[PDB]
């Protein structure tokens, strides 16, 4: 199982998916990022 | 299991997804490259 939720210190709005994924896999150690329609960028855990 | 991730030392801007693949592959030996929509180059990886 995996969920989805805010990025903890991402900073400033999510326009790009590869700044969030980067964000997400080497800040936070997630499986991946993304932004959403809401431009904030989101990450994906086991859960 | 393979991960996508930053290229190492990619200079520049990715704005080609041939340059990213061409040092993916051959400069860090990797599978295969593309440039994402943060304009830098990322190369997927057996992990």
């Amino acid at each position: 199982k995996t969920c989805e939720n805010l990025a903890d210190t991402f900073r400033g709005p999510c326009f790009t998916d590869g700044s969030c994924d980067d964000h997400c896999k080497n800040k936070e150690h997630l499986i991946k990022g993304r932004c959403r329609d809401d431009f904030r960028c989101w990450c994906t855990r086991n859960c």
